[PDB]
């Protein structure tokens, strides 16, 4: 699954400040659009 990463692992993350689903810069776990770092992984 997508425990312990694994290669179906998450991705599909909700920034709060953007208020909409992104995918994180994994080097940064920020937001691509507001770099903010409030996301949730969905
Ligand atoms: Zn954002």
């Amino acid at each position: 699954g997508s425990m312990a990463e694994a290669s179906p692992h998450p991705g599909r993350y909700f920034c709060h400040c953007c208020s909409v689903e992104i995918v994180p810069r994994l080097p940064d776990y920020i937001c691509p659009r507001c770099e903010s770092g409030f996301i949730e992984e969905l």
